[PDB]
Formats: C-alpha cells, sequence, structure tokens
C-alpha cells in the first residue's frame, strides 16, 4: 500500500543531510516584497538558504518567527504569477508565461523561483498557489504523456487522440513525442533555469518516491477538508441524497482518513487545493463546477472521474464494502 506519510517521514530523514546549522536574516518589505525576496534569495548561497528561516518585515518586531515566515512563503507564491512580472500565468494553477523572454533577465527571475518553491519543500512550509499535475510530474523527473494533455489543451489532446483512435515528423512514438514537446512547448529555458534553482536547494531526486498528488499535497500541507460544506454543495446526476450508493459514498468519506479525502477530491477535481469560499465556488473548465456525483454502467464497472467538470461516474454498487473497495483503489491509481 502506498503511504504518504511513512515517504514524507523518510524524506525528512534524507533532508537532515542537507540540514545547515544557525539561521539567515531575509529583510524584506511589503510594499516591494517580490524584488526584495529576490535580491535577498540570490544573494544567499544554496548552503545558507538551508539554515532556519528568519524573515523579516523592517517595523514589525513580530516575535512569531515561524508565523512571519510562512506569512513570506504565503505572500511570495502569491507574488510567482503577478502580471507586471510576465513570469507565471493563470492556467490556484500556474504555467511560465512563454512571453517571459521580454525581460532579457528572466532566466534569473526563473533560477529564484525554482529555489523558492525547493526553499518551501525543505523548510516544510506550504505555498497559496500551484501548478499543474503534468509540472508536478516535470519536479519529480516522471515521464510525461497523452494523457497528461486533456487537463492542459483539450484540443491538443484531441487531436493527438484521433491519431490514435485512427489510421509526417521524425505513430506511438510521434503522440508520445508531441504531447511531451506541447507540455513545455516554449518554455523549455524558464523550465530549465527553474530547474537549476530548485536542484541547487533540494535535489528533485530527493523527492523519488512521491507520485504527483502526493508532491502537491506536500506543497499545499494537508489541510481538514470540512465535509459538512462537501456535502451541501454536492449535486447528483441520475442519483439523488437519498441513493444507496450516495448514502455510502458520504459514509465512506466520514470513514476514511484526511490524506484519502484529498486523494479523493484530487481524483474528482484533478487538484487537492479548495476555493477560499469553499464547496460553493468550485469551478470546472467551462465555468462554475460543483462537486458533481452521477450513476454510470453496472455493479462491474470501475470508478471514473471527469476532472473539468469535477464529476464522479459512481456505478451503482452492491455493498458499501464493494463502494469502499472500488473507490479506495481508483482514487490510488498513479
Ligand atoms: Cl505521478
Amino acid at each position: 500500500v502506498r503511504d504518504f506519510k511513512a515517504k514524507v517521514q523518510y524524506f525528512r530523514f534524507w533532508c537532515q543531510q542537507l540540514a545547515m546549522p544557525q539561521h539567515i536574516k531575509i529583510t524584506v518589505t511589503r510594499k516591494t516584497l517580490f524584488e526584495d525576496s529576490f535580491q535577498q534569495i540570490m544573494s544567499f548561497s544554496p548552503q545558507d538558504l538551508r539554515r532556519r528561516l528568519w524573515v523579516i518585515f523592517p517595523g514589525e518586531e513580530g516575535l512569531d518567527y515561524g508565523g512571519v515566515a510562512r506569512e513570506w512563503f504565503f505572500l511570495l507564491s502569491h507574488e510567482v504569477s503577478n502580471p507586471m512580472y510576465c513570469l507565471f500565468e493563470y492556467a490556484y494553477c500556474l504555467q511560465i508565461n512563454p512571453a517571459s523572454y521580454i525581460n532579457p533577465d528572466h532566466l534569473k527571475y526563473f533560477r529564484f523561483i525554482g529555489r523558492f518553491i525547493a526553499m518551501a519543500l525543505f523548510h516544510g512550509k506550504f505555498i497559496d498557489t500551484g501548478f499543474s499535475l503534468p509540472f508536478y510530474k516535470r519536479i519529480l523527473n516522471k515521464p510525461v504523456g497523452l494523457k497528461d494533455l486533456e487537463s492542459i489543451d483539450p484540443e491538443f489532446y484531441n487531436s493527438l487522440i484521433w491519431v490514435k483512435e485512427n489510421n509526417y515528423f521524425s505513430k506511438e512514438e510521434y503522440i508520445r513525442m508531441v504531447a511531451e514537446w506541447r507540455l513545455s512547448r516554449g518554455v523549455e529555458e524558464q523550465t530549465q533555469a527553474f530547474f537549476e534553482g530548485f536542484n541547487e536547494i533540494l535535489p528533485q531526486q530527493y523527492l523519488q518516491y512521491f507520485d504527483a498528488k502526493e508532491l502537491e499535497v506536500l506543497l499545499c500541507g494537508m489541510q481538514e477538508i470540512d465535509l459538512n460544506d462537501w456535502q451541501r454543495h454536492a449535486i447528483y446526476r441520475r442519483y439523488a441524497r437519498t441513493s444507496k450508493q450516495i448514502m455510502w459514498f458520504w459514509q465512506f468519506v466520514k470513514e476514511i482518513d484526511n490524506e484519502k479525502r484529498m486523494r479523493l477530491l484530487q481524483f474528482v477535481t484533478g487538484t487537492c487545493r479548495l476555493p477560499v469560499g469553499g464547496f460553493a465556488d468550485l469551478m470546472g473548465s467551462n465555468g462554475p463546477q460543483k462537486f458533481c456525483i452521477e450513476k454510470v454502467g453496472k455493479e462491474n464497472w470501475l470508478p471514473r472521474s471527469h476532472t473539468c467538470f469535477n464529476r464522479l461516474d459512481l456505478p451503482p454498487y452492491k455493498s458499501y464494502e464493494q463502494l469502499k473497495e472500488k473507490l479506495l483503489f481508483a482514487i490510488e491509481e498513479t
């Protein structure tokens, strides 16, 4: 069985060989946070950035050193997507802006953001922004293909899908090559710079036992899911809140631990992250889209998801134990 908590413990154990004594001061203002952070983080050696972080906002004599570092990670993670910098753009989910090259020092900023993300993982701090699953796979050095495209470029996915579901640039290799290329298309230099910054703080091989979804949880934190909020803002197709399978689904959600609930949330929606307003504000690819459970096929069918529409295709299972066994397997798959 896959055990996230064990993987994190082994990850911490490995990070000890990189741990350094004492602290480093990071002096940043709230007005010019992004730029002060850039000059501060880039002025230190990787080895020094592995010492305890002492983030300081001049004028603020905050005794809560931990609270200020958490705040700096939260605030800086929001600045990563600021259009004024033209580094990352929305596609919570971020992607490298291909127009970033307009600033001739753009690769230095990607090296900086790379250090920042590796620092969050190294210091056990969460960020309030995130990336796509194919990009988490890239951080882990895991291969990416056609399945990873559906969530990033649906039109391109469907055209590549037509080459597979039917019969000139040097089929299975081509479709795989094209998919890989599309995922880092026109952002290859920025990506390489990001990884240079990332690897000097935390070699990406320290994360080798995690899958992409676990890495997202590690960067977000295992936030406690409000079960009542989830239930009040869940909609149904060919089912009702009084249906046996639905009542078993909610029983299954109460039974599993919070890591399993996040894994279920990632299975249905593609992310463990929730909007600030909760389940009512869930967004799909075509507009607002609340978590939806649909009755599909028969008892022998496996559970399926349509992450673009935050939709679970739940077969009409015979027992609660059949529902528990089929969903656990469906959400575990990597
Ligand atoms: Cl993965």
